[PDB]
């Protein structure tokens, strides 16, 4: 089933679950929001050609101390999570974006569930999906999570992104098949 | 977690979920499909050079008596759903596009769970992803809804967009965080 | 409940699920990984001047022998997985990105919930969100479905799509009501 909100109360009160930091009012009626942290990632267009998936790829990384961030139009930047997120073996987490910042044209495109035992910050896509620049402040609600339980014996998660921290370059060149 | 189409129809006949107006054959295996309203809102691009999460938006909004609408190529839109949705307080709902949109390169960037408790339309954002216009059919099946039952005790849905009709611009500028 | 790779694997040596082919290590904690084919269908933009939903529209397709495909920048491409899923009446399944791939700015954006009963290879709506071009590697991980159990009687899939083998054009036109 989806948790509601104050069954993902009780499951951090209990430690069976883990975001940090967090504010009560980030607990909505079966989500949880999460906020913009201050770290960017973005490709280095003045030096790669071409994007691979078979070798790293160049990139800028910065952490701003500006209250917010400019997204130009149709372009696209990694960010993270203020949070750290740290997810049993029987939970999953679909992030998604808040309603009132895809209305805006701000599109979240890594929709999609945390793999059981996750932990880590959560590393996110945004597009700016309008003509106009996005002006992001820091540390404003702009996501968020919506756990359900998994049924089965669950092997954890081990892959490339365990115990991530700041907007995280992919890594998929070192898949091993 | 998830609702059959039959259960989906057997809560709508008890009046557990309301979804309203409805053909029966909007219903699907998992899912029920919804369509597009004839209510459009786009950015005041003549007024408003930055998209800020901290003041109103200048925005046009229009109803169409044309039977289409078109979408050029690279745009984004704020849509809405003819269908009012009064979901209670144990369920959660899935909205997504139709594959059979998708794949013409017709987004709906607002794929998301609809929080337990909401009661309104549908806004939808659409992103044509094409080099060509997209001419959008008004009162064509758009997207659809996968229900999901919610676990624990629930805080109903007491936001921004309680009874939104329309298209409805974000109000994100009201967080109070 | 979301189902765990493990009890995923249980099912398909027991054969209430068919995913085929598949190698071990693509099952994941709570999601198996499926691979991009050499199938690819692209809009006739020579032929069409505006994308329609009342009538097919002309498209390109064609299987390549190359190691990779090049997406061009802000470029939308249908293409699909090596793998033919059958789904039984009680479980549907969410496509997804894997988290390595978005982050490169490839965006997959048919992100959603696969019908009961739907039995077919899965097309998938690329979109090249980067100012670069990418290099997408033939049978490489893609994607990710994560499965969920319906509770209910189910009147299985009966689309448009059932069956579908390479990148599959939009039948839209072909929706009644
Ligand atoms: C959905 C999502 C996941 N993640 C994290 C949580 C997931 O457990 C982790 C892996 O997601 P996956 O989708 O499994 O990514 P991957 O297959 O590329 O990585 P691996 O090969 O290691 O499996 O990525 C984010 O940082 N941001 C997101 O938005
Ligand atoms: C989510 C997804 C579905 N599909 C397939 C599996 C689904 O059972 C099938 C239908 O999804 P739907 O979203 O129902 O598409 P539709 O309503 O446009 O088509 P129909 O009229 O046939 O219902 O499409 C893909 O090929 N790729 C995908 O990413
Ligand atoms: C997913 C989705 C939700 N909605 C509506 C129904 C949801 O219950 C409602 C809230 O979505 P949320 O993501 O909670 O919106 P928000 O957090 O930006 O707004 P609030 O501060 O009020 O929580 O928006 C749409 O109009 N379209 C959509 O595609
Ligand atoms: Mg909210
Ligand atoms: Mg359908
Ligand atoms: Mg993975």
């Amino acid at each position: 089933m989806i948790l509601s909100g104050k069954t993902i109360s009780e499951k951090l009160t209990e430690k069976e679950l883990e975001i940090t930091p967090l504010t009560e009012e980030q607990i909505q009626p079966a989500s949880v929001d999460l906020r913009l942290g201050p770290h960017f990632v973005t490709i280095d267009d003045s030096k790669e050609a071409v994007i691979s998936f078979e070798r790293p790829i160049r990139y800028r990384e910065w952490t701003t101390s500006d209250e917010t961030i400019v997204l130009p139009p149709h372009t696209f930047l990694l960010a993270t999570t203020m949070e750290t997120v740290k997810l049993p073996n029987h939970l999953t987490a679909f992030v998604e974006g808040r309603s009132s910042v895809g209305r805006l044209g701000l599109f979240i495109q890594n929709a999609g569930w945390v793999d059981p035992g996750f932990n880590g910050q959560i590393t996110l896509e945004l597009f700016n999906a309008n003509r106009l620049p996005i002006e992001l402040p820091i540390g404003r609600r702009i996501c968020q999570l919506v756990f359900a339980e998994v049924t089965g014996e669950v092997a954890p998660y081990q892959g490339k992104y365990l115990f991530q921290k700041g907007a995280t370059m992919s890594e998929i060149y070192k898949d091993a098949f």
